[PDB]
């Protein structure tokens, strides 16, 4: 211990609050709550809640907000560029006094580890797309893009697809994707048929003018937000979580050397005998086992450099993809020796663990979901 | 300033449960939400409906300050079901030390609120005995000297009980009322259900609806079961003569303030005394159940014309605090809330329904009744 500074939980493209899905964690599933483990072991936790399927950027924006208090900006350039609103809600702020000099840590699952990645970016660099068209058309900025802003101490990704993930080239994918959201639904005792009058999962797509409305279930509000550009556009999660699309990703998002990165991987999965293509265990989630892993470890592809190295994956991603940041990537990743190296992606290793189950939303007896955080937070809790 | 805690009777499910539709603001919305949004810390409790005051008393304690819910081992030996029942995380631990909460009791709630402080205040010598001789912990619950409720506030509890239960097809009829309240959340009664919806919270009796299998069904094997055929249920304490033999044991503390609103939504016949519900009653009150209580007499049991008078579900008069068996004391509201007494905030002209918004009632203003009662509750803190 001799860094004192707070961790935020960050979610991917499934997650909401804690007020929200009826207290039921993103964090901690049927294993119960992270954030109150870690607080209660006294290390300080608050959780971010930005829009699942938006893209990275908006994530950003909406996480800055969240974090210093304020209306999310979007940017000038990127809502034109996009057709959306540059302003978003507005957060009371969990931390504040960031502005003047606390530091933090994230913790990021699934494309968190994105958002999270360039969060960092964005604080350090801004943006110069912002930059010049903020004095072209003579309105503000965000200091979100102005940059000389340096305040996360650590990301620590968590079987984040950080070259992506294969599953986007599935023929049913569109469909499939929505059912992994009603499956999540399911696995929090919420129906995807009947019409909540509480709101229970804001997907918080104030930007595009999209609200699920009174009467209307989840089913029929996917079945809208397939429609729509939250799935159609380049400006969306979807896009971010493609090969090519973390590919653009990683072209400009960069390590700050400022910055302690952390990756773990997750497998759920066993080599073939004479084949090498991948399948699930028995005990990966059922939706998963289904639907995705089969796809997931015998898709390959020439064209991209898809080959066996893919195959691996934890029902949902492919592991490979976890260590770090590679396509279009200038990033370096080291094994972990001991020591936690600044400036570049500590990989942690590969832990026998399901994309929904190191979150706790799947069972699994066998991984101890207490431990694995609280030995996180306190490698975390080592410094600078 | 002390946070309140919700509790229902008879019916009444947890916030996720029947698909976010409260028991606490039905049709009228969310009466929590608006008591934490103007202000007020306040909590729901989600205990079994059909099971005894006693069930869940054991399990409203485990919900508040945590724990495993432990029913009394004299308890469970006797009525014969399971010992131990859910763990809970704890809502209030900080009761324990030093805390105190305002409860908020509907219909059984009453009951339950009541013999939530008398087992706090005196324990149960009958499980400190029992504990001695047979070789068992104890729970705090049982020890007495815990004295952290407050306020009990009982909105249309049968506190003498409700005469419905005397009705010749009670069994089936009380299940309607189940199924019609079901029906004010959109949820059917024939629907083979996968998501548990309504978990009725029968693990000690080992009941639990089976997946794929609908109200209809399981509401019928309940009927034959022994939450519904023992003397350990809701169904003995809601009767005249149950309720009677709690009022022998549960009094109220010096230490607690009671408030009792009770309500009405009838009118009176000039000639007979009989009662006759007001147009627009709850439609399943209405039709199955005011004509019975309106009607029924039986002086072996002391049902005068004073019985009459009634919510839809129960009799006004058993309303105001208890009574029989009981030496509670009674006064009605002076202005100034007094201590130890039950506090009589008088009569209201709705339903048993219409008080927690499960069915309409334009000119009634539930939402600044609560609102009201919030005020009147942190007059204490
Ligand atoms: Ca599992
Ligand atoms: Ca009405
Ligand atoms: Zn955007
Ligand atoms: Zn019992």
């Amino acid at each position: 211990r001799a860094n004192d500074a707070p961790i935020v939980l960050l979610h991917g493209f499934t997650g909401w609050g804690r007020e929200e899905m009826f207290g039921f964690k993103y964090w901690g599933g049927v294993r119960g709550d992270i954030e109150q483990w870690l607080n209660d072991n006294g290390y300080r936790t608050y959780t971010l809640a930005v829009g699942p399927l938006s893209s990275n950027w908006d994530r950003a924006c909406e996480a800055y907000a969240q974090l210093v208090g304020g209306t999310v900006d979007y940017g000038a350039a990127h809502a034109a560029k996009h057709g959306h609103a540059r302003f978003g809600r507005t957060y009371p702020g969990l931390l504040p006094e960031l502005k003047r000099g606390g530091r933090i840590h994230i913790i990021a699952h699934s494309q968190g580890g994105q958002t999270a990645r360039m969060l960092v970016s964005l604080l350090e660099n801004g943006s110069q797309e912002e930059r010049e068209y903020a004095k072209a058309h003579n309105v503000s900025l965000s200091p979100l893009f102005e940059g000389g802003h340096h305040f996360v101490l650590s990301v620590t990704t968590i079987a984040t697809p950080h070259d992506g993930t294969t599953l986007v080239n599935m023929v049913d994918f569109t469909d499939r994707f929505f059912d992994l959201q009603k499956a999540v639904l399911e696995a929090a005792a919420v129906a995807s048929n009947v019409p909540y009058t509480s709101q229970v999962y804001d997907f918080k797509l104030d930007q595009w003018g999209l609200r699920r409305q009174p009467g209307e279930s989840f089913d029929h509000y996917f079945e809208r937000l397939k429609r729509s550009p939250v799935w159609t556009s380049t400006d969306t999660a979807r896009y971010d979580l493609s090969v090519s699309g973390a590919e653009k990703l990683n072209q400009w998002v960069q390590a700050s050397p400022n910055t302690y990165y952390l990756s773990f991987s997750t497998e759920r999965t066993y080599r073939g005998a004479l084949t090498g293509n991948h399948y699930p265990e028995l005990g990966m989630n059922a939706f998963s086992a289904v639907v995705c892993a089969p796809f997931l470890g015998s898709y390959r592809n020439p064209t991209l450099g898809i080959d066996d190295r893919w195959l691996e994956n934890d029902g949902i991603v492919n592991t490979v993809s976890m260590n770090g940041p590679k396509r279009g990537s200038s990033d370096r990743i080291v094994p972990y020796d001991g020591t936690l190296k600044k400036g570049v992606w500590n990989d942690m290793g590969t832990y026998n663990v399901d994309h929904l189950e190191i979150i706790g939303v799947d069972p699994n007896p066998s991984f101890d979901i207490r431990a694995f955080y609280l030995r996180l937070a306190e490698q975390l809790a080592s410094l600078r």
